Order: C-alpha cells, then sequence, then structure tokens
C-alpha cells in the first residue's frame, strides 16, 4: 500500500526554508552543461514562476551497502 523508493526511479530532492517566517520549498538543481555547480530551484512559487524541473531531478542506479562499497572500491 505504500510505495518504496527503488533504484531506477526519477526523482527530485527537496528541502524546505523558513526565511522570515516563511515556508519556502526549495529543488536540488544542477546545469551539467557549463556550471557544474549545484544550485536551488524554488518551487513554492510554482502559481507565479514556473520551476525547471527539467534539471532537477535524479535517477538512482545503485543501493549498495556499506561494506559492498567498501569491497568495490578495493577491488
Amino acid at each position: 500500500e505504500i510505495q518504496f523508493l527503488r533504484t531506477d526511479d526519477e526523482v527530485v530532492l527537496q528541502c524546505t526554508a523558513t526565511i522570515h517566517k516563511e515556508q519556502q520549498k526549495l529543488c536540488l538543481a544542477a546545469e551539467g552543461f557549463g556550471n557544474r555547480l549545484c544550485f536551488l530551484e524554488s518551487t513554492s512559487n510554482s502559481k507565479n514562476v514556473p520551476p525547471d524541473l527539467s534539471i532537477c531531478t535524479f535517477v538512482l542506479e545503485q543501493s549498495l551497502s556499506v561494506r559492498a562499497l567498501q569491497e568495490m572500491l578495493a577491488n
């Protein structure tokens, strides 16, 4: 009944802002071409300004354990 985040699923990372006693919802965005630095795209003001979700989505490839990751990195 409750869905589980599984690998190969496309997701967006959202964080909440409490600036000046206002709940602002922001997503983690990055433009791979050009500036590699990540920035935030606001999604709480979708009524006034459309969010650019095209560059805020990530795909979860692997969910290896810590020990399995260490063995990966050793080998």
